């Protein structure tokens, strides 16, 4: 019953270089988009091959911007895609949930800035020049997450406090604050944690590029990278990369006002689903249970699940790939939000994992919402390659009941790879990971700032909740980079026992782990179980451990 394919919809803006004032229309989008944190507009910018001068675009909140060709130089600025912080007095830690994809950059004094914090993808882009991480001013940032991207320049993260680089290439990089890691990155700095705070891989274990909307002379296609194994530098810097293109009218081409039920029956009747900008309430879960289904968002198109169902359940198939889409806790608390394969799966995904890509989650902040665990990683050898799950420190609807989420993310199934973990603000565990054979490359975590007292955080002999916890039956597990902060401006007495929490066993190993209490605001008495220095002070010093066990 269901028809693939048709228009984009409105809130989808394509422009090719004929296009009269694109510089005035993307000054508008921004103008509505720039300080709208917690609106419900979307938008997303793309632009057909070709070169286009004399622009800046500045993307503010829920804007996305891509060229539409096979391969970023297709589409070239002579100009620069900008985030600053001008509308928070040059603190960029609320510059969330935006993104850039396959454009080629020649910035108009030699350096781009892209100056995000979390939720705010890099993929698939050319800079022909410098990249400037830090916001004008080199006030607070947050970031963040590149792959896939040739940076000819140096990438300069000045105030960053942390970032992730993957398959990549970059001209130089300038320095690191806490932690700056690397997989496959030419041109990474060497390793050399604690001082550069550099955690750098020779290679991602695997990865796989998200897919992309692209034309194909006039017909809009969907590219789907395949899969690289041990995975450094580009995939699209020697020409053809492998994937495949799907024609848009085998998607679905989901716009407000479709429900679950109609989106159920086109994966039900073989169709993808490609969600255009905007806002969709479901009352019952979205259910993609056919292998190889594409469902991606553009212009951070989100879901929000009513009465408290479930908004996204995977289920137990092969090579399921699901990309930018930010999912909204409903005020009526939902027991999970994302299940990715059953309670108990066990076959093997190994050769065609299923995935997430800039998959976000939102808990609070545009009005009350709750859910229990938000994301439950069920299926074998999934992987999940940049993802925010975020449990709100601010805005409407937030508090430490009004908002609970007592749990971020729980890994069940075995050989899971995560790469850009980042997760925070949980009433009770960020992440806990049972499944075997587990990899985080880079985790950020910042724990909940608004426990009451030290009670209401205590975990039974424990003081707090472990930002990522391994459970202590698992035998094998591993983790590079990763770090857990604290701001408990609640009650600044309170102590948290540790960022991290795992068995001490040979085949259970982490490399370079930090915690960092923000300004004295409740300290850290140890960095991983009871072992590491405990933070003191007011200066916002980490401690750090390089090798556990
Ligand atoms: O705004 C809401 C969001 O808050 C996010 O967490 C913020 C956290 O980012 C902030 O941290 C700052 C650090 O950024 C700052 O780093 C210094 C660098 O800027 C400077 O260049 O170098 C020095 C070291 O040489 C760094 O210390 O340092 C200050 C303390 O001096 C930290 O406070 O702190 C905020 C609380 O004050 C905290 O809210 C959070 O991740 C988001 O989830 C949240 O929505
Ligand atoms: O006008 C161009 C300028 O726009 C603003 C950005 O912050 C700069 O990176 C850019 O050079």
């Amino acid at each position: 019953e269901v028809v693939g394919g048709g228009d984009l919809g409105p809130n989808v803006l394509v422009f090719d270089p004929s296009t009269p004032d694109i510089q005035g229309k993307v000054d508008e989008v921004f103008r509505k988009q720039e300080s709208n944190q917690f609106g419900t507009d979307r938008y997303a910018l793309m632009f057909k091959p070709g070169t286009y001068n004399d622009i800046n675009a500045q993307i503010g909140f829920y804007t996305s911007i891509a060229g539409l060709g096979l391969n970023p130089d297709d589409t070239t600025f002579n100009g620069d895609v900008t985030v600053d912080a001008g509308w928070f007095d040059g603190n960029a830690t609320q510059n969330f949930w935006r993104s850039a994809e396959n454009l080629a950059l020649n910035p108009v004094n030699g350096t781009n800035r892209w100056a995000v914090s979390q939720a705010a993808p890099f993929r698939r882009m050319h800079v022909k020049g410098g990249l400037n991480l830090a916001p004008d001013g080199y006030g607070w940032a947050s970031g963040g997450y590149i792959a896939d991207s040739k940076i000819d320049g140096e990438v300069g993260p000045y105030s960053q406090q942390q970032w992730y680089t993957r398959d990549s290439s970059v001209g130089g990089w300038g320095n690191g604050v806490w932690n700056m890691t690397f997989s496959g990155v030419e041109g990474a700095p060497a390793q050399s944690f604690p001082e550069p705070p550099y955690t750098t891989l020779e290679t991602t274990p695997v990865s796989r590029e998200k897919p992309f909307l692209y034309l194909d002379g006039d017909d809009y296609k969907v590219f789907v990278p395949a899969k690289r194994t041990n995975a450094r530098g580009t995939s699209w810097g020697n020409g053809t990369p492998e994937g495949e293109s799907l024609p848009l009218d085998q998607f679905y081409v989901v716009k407000p006002g479709a429900t679950a039920e109609t989106i159920n029956a086109a994966v039900d009747q073989g169709l993808h689903l490609l969600f255009t900008p905007g806002v969709y309430h479901v009352d019952q879960p979205i259910e993609i249970d056919r292998a190889n289904t594409v469902a991606l968002g553009l212009g951070l198109a989100t879901i929000i699940p009513d009465n408290g169902v479930t908004a996204l359940k995977v289920g137990d198939v092969d090579g399921v790939k699901v990309a930018g889409l930010l999912v909204d806790a409903g005020p009526v608390n939902s027991e999970t939000l994302v299940e990715v394969g059953s309670d108990g799966a066990s076959g093997d995904h190994a050769a065609n994992p299923t995935s997430l890509q800039d998959v976000f989650v939102r808990i609070g902040g545009a009005g009350p919402g709750k859910a229990t665990t938000s994301i439950v990683v069920n299926s074998n050898d999934t992987i999940i390659d940049h993802t925010w799950v975020w449990r709100a420190d601010h805005g409407e609807g937030v508090g430490w009941e009004t908002n609970r989420a007592d749990y971020g993310v729980h890994v069940k199934g075995d050989n899971v790879l995560a790469t850009g973990l980042f997760v925070e603000h949980f009433n009770k565990y960020d992440v806990q990971w049972s499944g075997e054979n587990g990899k985080t490359i880079f985790y950020q975590n910042a724990k909940a700032y608004d426990a009451p007292d030290q009670a209401a955080i205590q975990n039974g002999d424990i003081k707090g909740y472990a930002a990522y916890k391994v459970d202590d039956s698992v035998t094998t597990h591993e983790g590079w980079g990763m770090g857990s902060y604290c701001y408990f401006n609640v009650n600044p007495d309170i102590r948290q026992q540790h960022g991290f929490q795992a068995p001490v066993k040979p085949g259970v190993k982490f490399h370079d782990l930090l915690v960092v209490s923000l300004g004295g605001k409740g300290q850290y008495e140890h960095v991983i179980n009871d072992i590491g220095d405990p933070t003191s002070g007011d200066t916002t010093i980490p401690s750090q451990v390089v090798s556990f066990p």
